């Protein structure tokens, strides 16, 4: 027999830097919000541990120890006592080296997939720890939804939504290194002001409301002043996707993937067309939030 668990890729609609410290740590503060761009991960007993990936970009990853779904699958035996005898095929859609942190959502739904597979039902709060020895972005894949996160080892608050929200993202193909975009961040509040974001009530407000046109001009990321100083063409990008119809448009975490929300599915077809047609940008595609964390949906 065999599980399958869909687990979605991430954006960030808020996320606050705290100043530099030693050893060189930035404690954050992040909105992490759930889209439907989503991996496909099925488990299988087997003799051995093996690790397959097919998609879009599935060519460029180690299907080895390297990869993070390795690890977690490694983790999970182990928290029971058990050889990780399981073989693992992952269908990928989140797009790699997107910003959207699909090797942790990978992990995540290893771990769901091996304990309903296993039929262990090892509990929550087990899981989350293995997440969160994983790495910092698998607590937040196995949770989805939209949750507000205050450093890490510090538990993900749920923020429901009364309505669904409509993005269009926007990936360029070679990213940005996030110790590139967080020295540059340093540098650029040693010698001036950067935006610096309020605390995340207004965001949060929004969130429960349901209300694109007052959650927009509430996105904000303080990483978007370094991503945007060392990748120019991401300025122009911002603008575009809003002269195209979007309501606002900012980059997700470290960049330079950007996140633009709209008013609905018929207006993000029309903005991401806009987008696509006006080439500031490697690939376009359009998404829903919030959407469940790793679940299993065979
Ligand atoms: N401590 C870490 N250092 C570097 N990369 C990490 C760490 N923890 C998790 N990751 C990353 O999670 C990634 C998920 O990949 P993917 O979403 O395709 O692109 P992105 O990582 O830009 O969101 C892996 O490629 C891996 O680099």
């Amino acid at each position: 027999g065999s599980v399958t668990v869909r687990v979605p890729g991430k954006v960030n609609l808020y996320l606050a830097v705290g100043d530099r410290r030693e050893d060189g740590y930035h404690e954050l503060t992040t909105v992490f919000h759930a889209v439907s761009l989503v991996d496909e991960v099925t488990v299988r007993n087997a003799d051995v541990l093996s690790l397959e990936l097919v998609g879009e970009g599935a060519d460029q990853l180690p299907t080895d120890e390297r990869n993070l779904a390795w690890q977690a699958a490694e983790l999970m035996a182990e928290h029971v006592g058990r050889a990780p005898d399981v073989s693992i095929m992952i269908d990928k859609s989140i797009p790699v080296a997107g910003g959207m942190a699909g090797g942790s959502a990978d992990a995540a739904a290893v771990l769901v997939a091996m304990n309903s597979l296993w039929e262990l039902n090892v509990p929550r709060r087990d899981l989350r720890m293995l997440a969160a020895r994983l790495g910092s972005d698998v607590p937040f894949a196995l949770h989805g939804g939209t949750a507000l996160g205050t450093g890490r080892g510090e538990e993900l608050a749920t923020v429901l939504s009364r309505n669904t929200f409509h993005w269009v993202l926007a990936f360029a193909d070679s990213g940005l290194l996030t110790s590139a975009v967080y020295n540059e961040l340093d540098r650029l509040r040693e010698v001036g002001d950067p935006p610096r974001l309020g605390e995340p009530g207004p965001v949060l407000a929004a969130l429960a409301a349901g209300d694109p046109d007052q959650l927009a001009p509430l996105l904000g990321n303080e990483m978007q002043a370094a991503a945007v100083s060392l990748d120019p063409a991401l300025a122009r990008a911002l603008r575009a996707g809003v002269e195209a119809g979007a309501l606002a448009g900012i980059v997700s975490g470290s960049g330079p993937t950007c996140a633009f929300l709209c008013t609905s599915a018929s207006s993000a077809i029309d903005v991401g067309a806009q987008l696509s047609g006006a080439g500031v940008c490697r690939t376009v595609r359009v998404a829903t939030g919030p959407v469940p964390g790793a679940r299993v949906v065979s």
